[PDB]
């Protein structure tokens, strides 16, 4: 993988472990695993982490940025778009589909902006 | 690889092309491509992009998000690091180093993004 790592940060850790181990499960990633005040979902390529912020102050979302999980089908990035919501995230204005690829965007509780791709 | 891509928001592309450029190049990542108004820096195992925010509002960076990319080596890191800083970026704390076994060189891009470089030996 190009990337070692993401992180995010949350404001309410157990809140956003609920919403990325219903999102992330669909992919077949996760639970969460504690490491300080973090959950860390692995894999042999890849880390994805969320966080409290270390300077004390609320989480919040970064305008313009998108993180994008790689899904194995067109099906995965629905249930991914549908676990999501259902656990706390809220849609984007998209709904999934076909782009002239295959994708899911959502966001979640704290507004990160993710999505579930798909490449047939 | 687990993401298929990571884009962030930036407030002048050109800007942020050259220092990607730059500080991408030094792990072998080829020059940005345009792509509407982003450019896109793509591998064999997952592209990042840097875009002007689909919704017309200023480019902000989230507190808490940090990019993470993968470095073949310390002295990988150390070259991410310096182009970083010779091209409009800002070192962070700590200084690039090991920590527990990592080696690790964090930077906030000339937005206000918390990048670094990882190398696992």
């Amino acid at each position: 993988s190009m990337f070692s790592h993401v992180m995010v940060g949350v404001n309410d850790l157990e809140v956003s472990k609920k919403f990325y181990d219903a999102l992330l499960g669909t992919l077949g990633i996760g639970p969460g695993v504690a490491n300080k005040s973090r959950y860390f979902y692995r894999s042999p390529a890849g880390t994805f982490g969320i966080t409290t912020p270390i300077n004390g102050q609320p989480a919040t979302h970064g305008n313009g940025s998108t993180l994008g999980f790689a899904a194995q089908s067109p099906e995965q990035c629905d249930a991914f778009h549908a676990a999501g919501i259902a656990n706390g995230g809220t849609t984007c204005e998209e709904p999934p589909g076909f782009r002239d690829l295959y994708l899911a965007y959502l966001r979640d509780p704290d507004g990160n902006k993710i999505c579930a791709l798909h490449r047939p």
